[PDB]
């Protein structure tokens, strides 16, 4: 009941729900309960890189792989030294020999760019890597990227809050690229919780938050309203929704197989929510 979609132009193709930005905790045997239900739900994406602060714990992850190594796309984050460097760093604490997806966190458009692609590049060829992305929401390290370098992904923040991604969805698509979407719930304030009193979300006032929870269509829970409205571009590739739970990722799966929006729920969402843009780092 969980499907795939091809990541970018890459052979991989990844559970719509990926999973990361969940403790694992201090247990072992916990640990690997925990991840055997995460794949047993159909989510084969695992990204071990910290989202908000919150990443997989790599040995707990790598004991988890066993016996099933090839059925798991694992992704991990890290000039051309470091990044070699680095994924061999992970790979002996995950005690496997490859990585599926490795992505850059921190470029700038002041970066050594040739250096850091052929890095990548140079991974690739020798198979330590099977392909590479960024995590960015800087436009001008995007382009840079989908101009000069093989990225198959970039991880953006991406939700009806925070709809800043949208304005490069054509250029990423042309490209043949895909986003994997972190806080797609915008850190719970598109679901049941409290909106925090006199709080905002970026270019949201509390009260513009409350109006839109108040406004949003109310066929679906908000959660999945979320969740959905990410997965109806087809530019996304998954969705690693944050979970502190075996109940939140089994929630976060049921949300993610509902019926997908129609174009109309989808065109409604798009009238009800403001449409920002970055303001930074756009040249
Ligand atoms: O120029 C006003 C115009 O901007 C929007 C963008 O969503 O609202 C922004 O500006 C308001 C006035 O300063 C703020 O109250 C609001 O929080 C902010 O997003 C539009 O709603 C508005 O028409
Ligand atoms: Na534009």
């Amino acid at each position: 009941h969980m499907k795939k979609r091809q990541l970018g132009t890459s052979d991989l193709h990844v559970s719509e729900l990926g999973f990361g930005c969940m403790s694992l905790g201090t247990d072992e045997t916990k640990a690997r309960r925990i991840m055997d239900e995460v794949l047993e739900l159909g989510i084969n994406y695992l990204d071990t890189a910290d989202l908000y602060n919150q990443g997989l714990n790599e040995q707990f992850v790598g004991k988890a792989l066993k016996g099933r190594r090839q059925d798991i796309i694992l992704a991990t984050k890290v000039s051309k030294a470091y990044i070699k460097e680095a994924v061999k760093d992970s790979l002996r604490r995950l005690q496997t020999d490859y990585i599926d997806l490795y992505q850059l966190h921190g470029g700038t458009i002041d970066d050594p760019i040739d250096e850091t692609i052929e890095a990548f590049e140079e991974l690739k060829q020798e198979g330590v890597i099977r392909y590479y992305g960024i995590s960015s929401i800087r436009p001008n390290v995007i382009k840079e990227y989908l101009k000069r370098s093989n990225i198959v992904s970039i991880m953006m923040q991406y939700s009806i809050l925070d709809r800043r991604p949208e304005e490069w969805f054509p250029l990423i698509q042309e490209h043949g690229v895909s986003v994997v979407v972190r806080g797609p719930v915008a850190r719970g304030l598109l679901s049941r919780r409290p909106l925090p009193e006199g709080e905002g979300y970026l270019n949201y006032r509390y009260d513009e938050l409350k109006l839109l929870r108040e406004s949003l269509p109310t066929d679906r829970p908000l959660h999945e309203l979320a969740l959905q409205y990410c997965l109806a571009h087809d530019v996304v590739a998954t969705v690693a929704a944050g979970a502190s739970s075996i109940d939140q990722v089994k929630a976060n799966v049921q949300a993610v197989e509902a019926t997908p929006l129609t174009a109309e729920e989808r065109q409604h969402i798009q009238k009800l929510a403001k449409a920002a843009v970055y303001e930074q780092h756009r040249e």
